């Protein structure tokens, strides 16, 4: 432990700590959750501070040697080398000013090790305020999370579902509506439905990016840009785009809206929440399809991933659909916290940013990781019980309707009843009731009862 | 009372519905609230378009189809809103309300001498599962395009007009509710206007999927027992007759019946708009707070006496209506997502509940946005001189004095200005700082609070 | 020209529909708030009428109001309470958040009624004597909610509990396979499952009763801000005594703290949490029941639900129940949102909170009785099918754990599935009948009804 | 050499050489890398306590050899104490029964015992008489009950006491009431704080009211609630040991063993109380930051203690952000709670994460709020009295003498002419037989108008 002195007081910080006094005071002020910023927010703070130093150097406001040291330090933070140097609670001052100062202090300590003296506020925070920085970092992280990680994971899941839909194009089975027997579908058609939900999910995320990517940087304390260069925003954004390749980043359409509100995070959480709703449907159908082996639906077999029960030997459970539906619940909860924070800004500043940031970035992370796992450890290895599915379809009261024009709906209903009673196919029941004659050939019967043709699947 | 038929069922004399509707009436006495006029309208539009297409394809006799088209137009025109008694909380496919529509059409046609079978004729090529969701998405799409977006535009334009009027009305900023550097009222209102403009963008961005219709998918999405092009033909007629260009056949017919994800998506946009409106309305009632113990920045138009007991008091009732509507939209949004997530296999069976909530959220936001615009925003007046005096008295504006008198003396100016409740300018003077290091002209340039707000400068015209 | 008359308030003159019993302030509110198109419910109008009568009674008792005026208010308030004048309450739910407009609606309509019997009442000075909207509208709201809880919801839940409990008794020995993670588990009885459902509803009643000490708190007497200004010091205790006497609801009480009772609506938030928990319970019960009724061929086909429209019946009441639960969850979020956002001496989200909490009580009340009477009571069990499912679960190997150990039991279950044999046959075929396991042991242990430990 | 082979009924698994977990835990490490966060200290504590108690009872009943039971009890005590938290690597977002974390505890106990020369089978011995399906929700409800009783209620009591202390200190500090954000009649700062204190007091009542069901434990129901493979009194014996060790008398066996496993309704109920407390805290914190606002542009009614380093209301901001998180967590909890199927609700680890977090946030921020914000507030007494006297609504007690409509005209003219209400009553010639100047000055005393009660 080393000793430091702010105005006014003495504070002890850990010897290995690169943060300084203001960060240590915040550590002492907010012992609330014990959880600090995630890797992605820390990275984005590093990206922002490097770009700001670049621009301050470019405009002749910051000595090049100082700028170069900030840029080098900030690069180390952005590269994830100092994730342990950010100890401040998520539940901190609502502008995120404490984490902003944490970044400035850590950068100055890194630079000191290379022989360059940096003032955390006067140099590392030059042209910035305690209010346009943390939300800028939040939107960088969220935009990067969307574009570089979530959309590719969703595409991977989409592609897995679509491949199954193709494999199972002719795997006929009974539809279910209201959980009751219905006319035939194919397993491929159902999975093409799941694939569309994920594809629409990607479209939903893409549609929020024009506003998610808006950055407040340059608006300084109240959105007016006082004490910054007039073009600071567009210059900093240009550097960030050039360096990251994230072309979705842009200066805000209105500098006051970009600090008074965090509506872009609320909008984006809505898209994540819709994806959670879709994933809930997909995962719950899939675990119901896999239910059994003997007292359930037994339509498909999920890959085994681990023993199911500490007490019931040999049982295996749909653990990936469970992870997906729990993740979806968490995204829904996080979404409510985000909206609550978003609605409650006042005048020139929304002061729920650290909480909103935690929730939106966690939702991105959970959906990204569980989507890849779902695709790779569950969807890819599904196998269908093809004969079981076809037998139930061919035995269903739902398929007697195309018999009506041959034998009348009365006799069709009798066929339906006897088929259930004897657990027979409709076909065999028609034969056993002696209905094959000049009225109905066996070839006409097989045409009328072609359950795959009833599913009306496009041939390829 | 009349008797019908299984049977036997008693139905009110002047009722155009028949036995199945009356059964549903007896099965679901839950909320006492039925379909809204917009949903009834959409069912009418859909039934008329289906009859047109069945007629075109030679599946339905022209005189039967003509009778359906005439009856459906009456329903769509709002002539029979009292003929749909079934609870919202009905069978989750909306099949009861679908049959309600079929029965009412058949009764209307009967009065014209034409006999229609509610199922075989009016429900021809349709199922108990692709129709109610189609009508829901028609209603929601119309609500978005024909009503909500124009109402939001009206509010945007009213906010933007105030931003323009108040372009030079300088005041102190507030961050964390604490004194901050100068802004203008016009800047704040341009921020509010952007939030509403962004709200319109959000609604527009959900329309490609909100406008997707299930019609043609029949019982499970396969289109069994309908013509293969039933969907595209019905959509063609609907778009031609209504002008609702956003309507389209669904990209995937199973997704369009197994899920209502487009309603969940659209509710998110409405919910974000509710979040924006909460900010805007809160700020405005705080700006209007007082008259003497609050912020007193602006005056809201009086709309009614404030209090049954405190005489003369007037309250920010339009902001209250807006923030209460926003809470309702947030609650409706949670119900919609809950319904959306819980479909099974080929059918989501939460449609009537989801429909009730999404359409009510459209309606509330539409109506309160226009009232907010017209009865509050349009008539706001600013206490211009009060605002400016507070800005000119702020410790936050001494910074541009630093390069003239040093930051230590600037802090002393700040301290003294507060203690004496004087402006910074007057304090600088009262401390004898005006000499050859600082002329009065220089002082006024440095302490120009409007320039500190950095408002955009307009051109010479 | 003869379509309207002129009324006035402190803001000026207002044209009012000629036949309307309301006056200037109601009419302003009609024009200010055309938002949802829906006004106060019957139950809300009743509680407002009841409250106004009770206030006039107490003002009469204390000699503050002339008995002739007091009697006219009490007479008119009773007409309002009984539902004679619901069409004279046109104001939207989404009005000023104190309910000022609906309070004046009641004052003005009472004044107009009393005018027809020859008595002149000032809507503020007489009908609203000793009162504010800020204590009377939350009081009317909590009266309605307390009444909904005690007189309607709890009895409806008890009816549902009793229907569930009767099935648990009737089906006490109907053995079936338990399911966990949706996969084949050890035996249970249908009766045991329904005893679980009954407990959830019983616990639901316990949750509603636990909120009553704060739901029943009334703000009446606090007037403008909670200080009681312009009311007798004992106005609250006296009005509540009249209320208790007239309604029979002993749960109504004066607030513990008069400032908390007006600055916040925390008791409505609290009560919504109990309703939301009940919606969560109902979702589980209804989902299980529609899955048990599923199929028959493609589903579990465990039970048959009564057919209501008009054998493969759609589970229409489970669908109504789970949709109602979704609504209660949505209403609950709206209520908490309004609840959190009070400022200083007043929470101004009351009409919206009232709309949602009263609707949640109504939906749960009505759907629970329907569910109990028209679904639960007439359920029939496919007893032989259920026993066959119980017998076929590979997890019936579980009671052999103490005899052959977890790992060998797992090997048994897997082979039985692979070779399509019973567990008993597989235990035999694996040569496990020996020193530490006999056929007698299996007859004892593999008995599926005994395994359910009923 | 950096790994070893372990096995389960699904096959062989490579496990890090130094790890005390075994095959099923390692499978779960690979199956669920989702959030990157595992069980909390309190959850691992409760799991350790529970395994120890189970071994004690199995020993008592002669079902488990004493030296095996002793080894389990000793290992479980080390886990409970926190010596092995680094041995619990499994994600929160695992199988929804918590099977993986249950086997995590079983495997780590087996490895700890092996070091002392005792061989335990993770299933047959450490998991004897148990399922994940009764033990994981039992450990969850133990942890939740302990959080409520030993941590949250004392934290709320501390906040209540700090607020009540201000209500006393400021009992006669008169100010203007505000309703709809507009000028109302007088209140005292103390009266307002007595309202805040009651909200927190009611919050404690709300937490106390959920304990009879929060404290219900599924232990003994094993796989589905029937108690199969467990002694008929396993549950009650285990609960007695837990109550004795923890001192938590609120722990109890479940009223119905099927409800206790098929649903997690007690967590949903408890979250509702926490959500209500968040709603209260939001009102309290908002009022306090608005009272401290400005000073020039705001209300400037009170001064908040400066914490870093015009002081920003950072603790009210922490409180309102925590409340938002509690509301979010509460929605996640209800969602998981609703979606059980048949004999098991499979959202337990997610529901546990969220309810335990909500307890923790409310506990810690309530203590910080009490000590570092509420206790040091100072009132601007003269400014507050000036606000009270300036409100035009102070005309209200004249209603009985001049009627509502005239009093309204008085308030309107006072505002217009920038005069006091007293002068305006005079200017309008209202002093007469129905209102003397002595009555007027009696009725307009703002402290008296606040009607603060005798102490
Ligand atoms: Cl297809
Ligand atoms: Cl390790």
């Amino acid at each position: 432990y080393r000793i430091e002195h702010d105005t006014m007081g003495e504070v002890r910080v850990p010897a290995k700590a690169l943060w300084r006094a203001q960060t240590q005071r915040a550590v002492e002020n907010f012992p609330i959750s014990g959880r600090g910023l995630e890797r992605t927010q820390i990275r984005a703070l590093g990206l922002l501070k490097g770009a700001c130093a670049q621009v301050n150097s470019d405009l002749g406001l910051l000595a090049p040697e100082k700028a170069d040291a900030i840029i080098a330090a900030a690069a180390e933070i952005a590269d994830g080398q100092h994730d342990d140097q950010f100890p401040i609670d998520v539940f901190q001052t609502g502008s995120g000013t404490s984490s902003n100062m944490n970044t400035n202090e850590v950068i100055a300590s890194i630079a000191a090790k290379g022989g360059v003296t940096l003032h955390p506020n006067d140099d590392v925070n030059m042209s910035q305020s305690s209010n346009d920085t943390f939300p800028t970092a939040t939107h960088i992280a969220a935009t990067e999370a969307a574009v570089a990680h979530l959309i590719p994971a969703l595409q991977q899941l989409h592609d897995a579902l679509a491949a199954k839909a193709l494999d199972w194009h002719t795997v006929v089975k009974s539809g279910r509506t209201h959980l009751m027997d219905a006319v035939p579908v194919t397993l491929g058609q159902e999975f093409s439905g799941y694939a569309r939900q994920i594809e629409a999910g990607i479209e939903r995320v893409r549609a929020c990016l024009p506003r998610l990517g808006e950055l407040a940087i340059g608006g300084t304390a109240v959105g007016t840009g006082l004490n910054a260069p007039d073009d600071f925003g567009v210059r900093v954004v240009a550097v960030l785009v050039a360096q990251t390749g994230l072309s979705e980043l842009r200066t805000a359409a209105n500098s006051f809206e970009a600090q008074a509100a965090r509506d872009g995070l609320v909008e984006a959480s809505g898209a994540l929440r819709t994806i959670a709703v879709s994933l809930t449907k997909i995962a719950n159908d899939i675990r119901w399809m896999g239910s059994g082996p003997l007292t359930g639906l037994a339509e498909i077999q999920l890959p085994d991933l681990q023993p199911g029960s500490s007490i019931m030997p040999g049982k295996v459970n749909p653990v990936l659909p469970e992870a997906v539906t729990q993740v979806a619940a968490q995204v829904i909860g996080n979404d409510a916290a985000i909206a609550w924070g978003g609605a409650n800004g006042a005048f020139e500043l929304n002061v729920y940013i650290p909480m909103m940031a935690r929730n939106i970035l966690e939702s991105f992370k959970l959906l990204t990781n569980v989507s890849r796992l779902f695709a790779q450890r569950c969807i890819a290895g599904l196998t269908a019980n093809v004969e079981h599915l076809r037998r139930l379809a061919e035995s269903s009261p739902s398929i007697v309707t195309p018999l009506n024009s041959a034998i009348g709906y009365e006799e069709a209903a009798a066929v339906a009843k006897q088929a259930l009673k004897e657990r027979k196919t409709i076909r065999q029941t028609v034969i056993d009731r002696g209905l094959i004659g000049d009225r109905l050939s066996i070839e006409d019967l097989d045409r009328r009862l072609d359950v795959l043709a009833m599913a009306k699947a496009e041939q390829l």
